[PDB]
């Protein structure tokens, strides 16, 4: 099945899902320059107040923090979206090294990695019904690169040790979010899809130009995670990033000027 090896990877993906090549595919490359502010976009609202957190997996290919989203709890509005976007989880995508790791990019530059905040429409009652919509799901993306520590992900890091290895879980509760926020919610916003298999064409993509730093510290403890479960050879989870694809017939939209 798909992954992201030599024999499983991005560029195999298609055989399995033919919707790897269509007209809305994600990650892309953000050409900052040919991106046009949009001053009919909205500031972006993210209630991550009463947000509640239950759970973190190793899914063989990325971690997932888990949210309870059977109410409004921890939600996303405003910015290119219409209605009210739950958070069920979020995950990463990063490097074996530090040059690269992001799945969005900018200007082609690659990032160490990528934070990935998945938010569903509660118009559509469930996750599993949102994503067959076009405008089913909304992920925040966030960039990381390596400088000093996010205090607010160390408790992620810290917990890394007891998931080590695929479809393992832990209890994660009473993490906050807010702590992964940058300064700036200044952002570019495109139509586009899930970065991983099925690759459903059903996301509005809100990515912040600001970066958080992290620590080498903290991204060389995600790069000890296994991809491989438990009593398997070791195969260390790192470049679990989906690369650039075509813009094709779509305009990236700038909040800011
Ligand atoms: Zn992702």
């Amino acid at each position: 099945h798909w992954g992201y090896g030599k024999h499983n990877g991005p560029e195999h993906w298609h055989k399995d899902f033919p919707i790897a090549k269509g007209e809305r595919q994600s990650p892309v490359d953000i050409d900052t320059h040919t991106a046009k502010y949009d001053p009919s976009l909205k500031p972006l609202s993210v209630s991550y107040d009463q947000a509640t957190s239950l759970r973190i997996l190793n899914n063989g290919h990325a971690f997932n923090v888990e949210f309870d989203d059977s109410q409004d709890k921890a939600v996303l509005k405003g910015g290119p979206l219409d209605g009210t976007y739950r958070l069920i989880q979020f995950h990463f995508h990063w490097g074996s090294l530090d040059g690269q790791g992001s799945e969005h990019t900018v200007d082609k530059k690659k990032y160490a990695a990528e934070l990935h905040l998945v938010h569903w429409n509660t118009k559509y009652g469930d996750f599993g019904k949102a994503v067959q919509q076009p405008d089913g799901l909304a992920v925040l993306g966030i960039f990381l690169k390596v400088g000093s520590a996010k205090p607010g992900l160390q408790k992620v890091v810290d917990v890394l040790d007891s998931i080590k290895t695929k479809g393992k879980s832990a209890d994660f509760t009473n993490f906050d979010p807010r702590g992964l926020l940058p300064e700036s919610l200044d952002y570019w916003t495109y139509p586009g899809s899930l970065t991983t298999p099925p690759l459903l064409e059903c996301v509005t993509w809100i990515v912040l130009k600001e970066p958080i730093s992290v620590s080498s510290e903290q991204v060389l403890k995600i790069r000890k995670l296994n991809f491989n479960g438990e009593g398997e050879p070791e195969e260390l989870m790192v470049d679990n990033w989906r690369p650039a694809q075509p813009l094709k017939n779509r305009q990236i939209k700038a909040s800011f000027k």
